[PDB]
């Protein structure tokens, strides 16, 4: 498992650009390495995607466009399409 707190905290400078904000900023993808640098776990992922998948939907401005290329812009291995319909809880390590 892990700290919730954690997963969306790592994403606080990149709530700017994931809310449609200019980006990926330097600050945010230093948050979305140590982030994914954490979840090495099936259970350490699926929490921490689920985590900031129910925190997204309390947002109106959540620009899924640069949520998907924030991973990629900033250098990070994720073969996955980026579905904010997909299972989280359906993934292993
Ligand atoms: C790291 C693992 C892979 C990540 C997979 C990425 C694909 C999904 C990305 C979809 C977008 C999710 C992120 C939304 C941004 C965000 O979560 O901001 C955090 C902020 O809203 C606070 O979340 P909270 O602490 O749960 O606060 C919730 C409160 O209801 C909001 O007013």
């Amino acid at each position: 498992a892990i700290s919730c707190g954690a997963v969306t905290s790592d994403l606080s400078p990149c709530l700017t650009y994931l809310t449609g904000g200019p980006g990926p900023s330097p600050q945010c993808c230093g948050g979305v390495k140590k982030l994914l640098a954490a979840a090495n776990t099936t259970p350490d992922r699926q929490a921490a995607c689920n985590c900031l998948k129910s925190a997204a939907g309390s947002i109106t401005k959540l620009n899924t466009n640069n949520a998907a290329a924030l991973p990629g812009k900033c250098g990070v291995n994720i073969p996955y399409k980026i579905s904010t319909t997909t299972n989280c809880n359906t993934v292993k390590f």
